[PDB]
């Protein structure tokens, strides 16, 4: 395609080549014979029908294997003309293998983005496409989903177009398991808004750096992904009424604070630690006392410490520049680096049992000395407060002696708390920058929740992240299948409810409700003598025979220490119950948090300033706040699917991909988009926006009800009338109409701005035409003047007398006429303008006389205002005096009651 | 859904049917009363032979 040239070098990695277009019309394919058949090692395989036997059919598969299956399980293949279409909602046959193979044929050619109607699927390339540099951003500016090939930039700009048109907050909702691609797409969204806002300054670069600044502190290599977001982020990009970037707000929901201290094999701790260590940058290796290699830091050495996908030498320099661009001063950047150094040393502190007190003490303190130096704390006071932390029971405080086994937990939780709040502050400081105080009204909230995960050992965090996915999956199910048809009934649309089975309310309720997991954690954390066995016991008694999704553990991998299994939407997940009570209760060492408030480092004091409310409670209320804030926004969804566990680009495992395609309800979502009415407009905004499509259908200057107006306009559009139905307050359209309406409107806006230019040039040329004619006519008069003189260069008596001045009455009396008139007219001007100026002053003095008198009256009125204000203050003070006497007697009597 | 300001950004609040009725009353009153005082101010803008 000749239009592909606009993407430059990125173009081959977004859309199929011209040869693939011509090959499609030449492929051998029979619609009646070509079908997909299920297989063991791979979910579906192409096959060829060879015979028909009534209710039983036999066919030969593409590998020459014989198969027999009943007709109820055979699905016709899509014709090659629809292969690799950019939007899977446009598939003719929609079933599990049609989506599987449609993703597989595109992904094997590195075309990683594909739409799925109202939402889009992105498949992890694992190898870069030069599809993310500055030049493509300009190609995506203002282009619509019908124009530009599928990409995360397309969704970002589409959301921006909606944000300005609807004057409503928008959302881009990226979802998927770990390693599927949500985070890199999030960055791409941020870089999109920044580059467009600068080309379409300091703030645009600052926002670009806002991602790698957080990503250094929040991302880690996992078994699923090298740069996994272990924290959910909601980034609100705010725009002014004029539409230019005005501010950006970062919000964070759940940092995997435990990851800071524990990682499984084949995964990293957060990137910040290894990127600082890898350059061995002398200024940082001097500021941070981390001159050694990363393989000795217990917290971060486990798993794998190096990954080929990340050039760890450069990421450090990228974060240093990121902080410089975001205006982090030397004290800020230095303090937060110092804090990471403290955290790194924090993992090496060793504790041992005292020979007689049965209490932990630090065996080595050099790492604590380094940490406290970096944090501006006292190493002795820190270790004393950790060794003898004080706990409170109401107002009374008592010292509890810590054992080694509980101090290791307490220090881990302390590391969690310091890291978590330092990340929060860094977020609030990024929201302190970017905030330009300029006009703000609308924002685009990009959501990148911590993905759905199945490790060999899943814990309470794995549940919180899965619950976060399950809630957004239930939100997607609700908006596409429940709320869609419910609003049809509310809007009175003649539609028949379809049950897709995509519901997770029962399993969410099993967690949220006052009998669910979270309420049990919320009460079991209160019991001082609760244990993992007491929790497991109450959990079982409450759910066995009472929950369909709660099941006995499988323990197929052995190790039956303590387990149960949960039927999430995305698969059976085995959870280990050990430690969930501690992880939820969040017992922080009150002494170390008090020292953090007392820190000599202004930053560490800021992190813990303004320090019952367990993490399950905070997360559940935060996520309900999020999803309520999100239901009040227009959502675009992005489904990230990981194609391969071995992280090999182009390699694709069909069963593992199908499992995610099933669980994210992509097939069901297409079923509703194709059958239902996904597009909807209020009759007033419809009239306001698309009146440009046919001003005669809605004549203004006369009243016409919103309903009948929309009826006439849409009837006038000459589009297929079977595509829409009318609600009580919104018009409703089939899947594919709204895009066509925006195409139609922008075609008309182009037509009109060019035709108004037809008028602008037409009358501007008229102005030029008339000015040229009048000026040249005056030039013709000037030509008559000179022609007249040559006519006068004839010899009459007058030629001698007129040119020279001897004639008395003609030259002298006309000179008197001209001189006298010159004097009179000049003074005439002066006199008329002066007389006017005197009148103008009189009119000014008359008005000033009225204003001066009214002001004289007004100063007396103001003195009355002063008397009013003074007596008001005086009576407020006297009443306060009596009110103080009242509270004096009351608080005294309350204290007397407390004494008695 | 009237817009109210919270810091530099505006937030949206949903109104009750009784309180939207009362707000439509208040809009009717304040448009009427301002229309009256403007009519007086226009009378005071004539009535002036300077
Ligand atoms: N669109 C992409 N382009 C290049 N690499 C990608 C892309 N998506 C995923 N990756 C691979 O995974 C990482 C980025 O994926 P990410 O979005 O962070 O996954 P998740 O959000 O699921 O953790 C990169 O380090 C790379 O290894
Ligand atoms: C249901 C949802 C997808 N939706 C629409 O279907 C249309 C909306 N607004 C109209 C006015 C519009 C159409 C196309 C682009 C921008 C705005 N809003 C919406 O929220
Ligand atoms: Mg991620």
């Amino acid at each position: 395609d000749s239009e592909m040239a606009v993407f430059g070098a990125a173009a081959p990695y977004l859309r199929k080549s011209e040869k693939e277009r011509l090959e499609a019309q030449t492929r051998p394919f029979d619609l009646k014979k070509d079908v997909f058949v299920p297989d063991d090692k791979q979910e579906f395989v192409k096959a060829k029908i060879v015979s028909r036997e009534g209710g039983k059919v036999t066919a030969e598969t593409e590998y020459g294997k014989t198969v027999t299956v009943k007709e109820d399980q055979v699905m016709q293949q899509n014709p090659p003309k629809f292969d690799k279409i950019e939007d899977m909602a446009m598939l003719t046959f929609l079933h599990e293998p049609a989506v599987l193979y449609n993703l597989k044929d595109r992904y094997g050619s590195w075309m990683i983005y594909t739409y799925s109607g109202l939402f889009c699927v992105t498949v992890n390339p694992y190898k870069w496409l030069p599809v993310y540099t500055p030049e493509v951003v300009a190609a995506y500016r203002g282009k619509k989903r019908s124009e530009a090939p599928p990409h995360i930039f397309s969704i970002s700009d589409n959301a921006y177009q909606y944000m300005l048109t609807d004057r409503e907050n928008q959302s881009i909702l990226i979802t998927g398991e770990s390693g599927a691609g949500k985070t890199v797409n999030t960055k791409r969204v941020i870089q999109y808004f920044a580059v467009i806002a600068a080309i379409g300054g300091t703030l645009e670069d600052q926002i670009i750096q806002a991602n790698p600044a957080l990503e250094a502190f929040g991302n880690a290599k996992t078994v699923r992904n090298d740069n996994s977001s272990r924290f959910g982020k909601f980034i609100r990009i705010h725009f002014g009424a004029t539409g230019k970037l005005a501010s950006a707000d970062i919000e964070t929901y759940l940092l995997e604070k435990s990851r800071v201290i524990f990682q499984l094999k084949a995964e990293r701790d957060y990137h910040i630690f290894y990127q600082i260590l890898s350059n061995k940058k002398p200024e940082l290796l001097d500021m941070l006392l981390i001159t050694n290699n990363p393989y000795d830091y217990a917290f971060i050495s486990q798993g794998e410490t190096t990954v080929a996908s990340i050039d760890d030498a450069e990421e450090l320099m990228a974060t240093d520049n990121a902080f410089d661009v975001l205006g982090f001063t030397s004290e800020e950047k230095n303090s937060m680096y110092k804090l990471t150094g403290a955290i790194m040393h924090f993992g090496n502190m060793k504790f041992k049992l005292k020979q007689r007190e049965e209490q932990a003490e630090p065996d080595g303190t050099e790492e604590a000395d380094k940490s406290a130096y970096l944090m501006g704390l006292n190493s002795a006071d820190l270790l004393k407060g950790l060794c003898h932390p004080r706990v409170k029971v109401g107002n009374e405080y008592v010292t509890k002696g810590q054992n080694v086994q509980q101090v290791i937990y307490a220090t881990g939780a302390l590391a969690k708390a310091v890291y978590e709040r330092m990340f929060n502050w860094m977020v609030t400081r990024i929201n302190a920058t970017l905030e330009t105080k300029q006009p703000r009204q609308y924002f685009i909230g990009v959501l990148d929740i911590a993905g759905f995960e199945i490790f060999d050992f899943n814990s309470f965090e794995q549940l919180c992240i899965n619950f976060t996915n399950e809630k957004l999956q239930q939100f997607f199910n609700h908006h596409m299948f429940v709320l869609e048809q419910e609003e049809y009934k509310k809007e009175g649309i003649e539609w028949t409810f379809i049950d897709f089975g995509m519901d997770l309310q029962a399993c969410i309720d099993l967690i949220e409700k006052p009998m669910g997991i979270m309420s049990i954690l919320e009460e079991e954390c209160m019991f001082p003598k609760a244990t993992d066995m007491t929790f497991k016991a109450k959990l079982f008694d409450n759910h066995l025979g009472k929950s369909a999704n709660f099941q006995k553990p499988r323990n197929i991998k052995g190790k039956p220490e303590a387990h149960f299994s949960l039927i999430h939407y995305a698969g059976i997940v085995d959870y280990n119950i050990i430690g969930w009570l501690q992880k939820n209760k969040d017992p922080l060492n009150e002494t170390v948090v008090g020292l953090y408030q007392k820190s000599s480092l202004k930053l560490l004091s800021t992190l813990f300033a303004n320090y019952f409310q367990t993490v399950s409670a905070l997360h559940r209320e935060n996520l309900n706040k999020l999803m309520t804030n999100l239901r009040s926004t227009h959502p675009h969804f992005v489904r990230c699917i990981i194609p391969n566990e071995t992280k090999s680009p182009g390699v694709m495992d069909n069963p593992l991909v199908m499992h995610q395609l099933r669980c994210n309800g992509v097939l069901e979502g297409i079923r509703i988009c194709r059958k239902g009415f996904p597009n909807r407009i209020l009759y007033g905004d419809f009239r306001q926006r698309y009146r440009i499509l046919n001003p005669a259908a809605i004549p203004e200057g006369q009243f016409i009800d919103s309903r009948k107006g929309a009826e006439k306009l849409l009837s006038s559009l000459d589009i297929d009338h079977n595509q829409y139905k009318f609600g009580h307050t919104k018009v409703f359209f089939k899947a594919g109409l709204l895009g066509l309406l925006e195409e139609m409107r922008d075609e008309r806006l182009s037509r009109i701005i060019t035709r108004i230019q037809a008028q602008s040039r037409g009358v501007l040329a008229r102005m030029e035409y008339k000015k040229l004619l009048e000026r040249r006519d005056s030039l013709l008069v000037i030509q008559w003047n000179i022609r007249a003189f040559m006519g006068v260069k004839n010899w009459p008596w007058m030629k001698l007398y007129f040119k020279i001045k001897p004639l008395l009455k003609s030259a002298e009396r006309e000179k008197e006429m001209a001189s006298m008139k010159e004097e009179f007219t000049r003074l005439k001007e002066a006199l008329e303008k002066s007389e006017a100026r005197r009148k103008e002053l009189e009119e000014k003095m008359v008005s000033l006389l009225q204003e001066k008198n009214d002001l004289q009256l007004q100063v007396q009125a103001e003195q009355d205002n002063l008397a009013d204000a003074e007596e008001r203050c005086d009576q407020l003070i006297k009443n306060k005096i009596q009110l103080e006497a009242k509270v004096k007697e009351m608080n005294e009597r309350l204290e007397d009651e407390e004494e008695m």
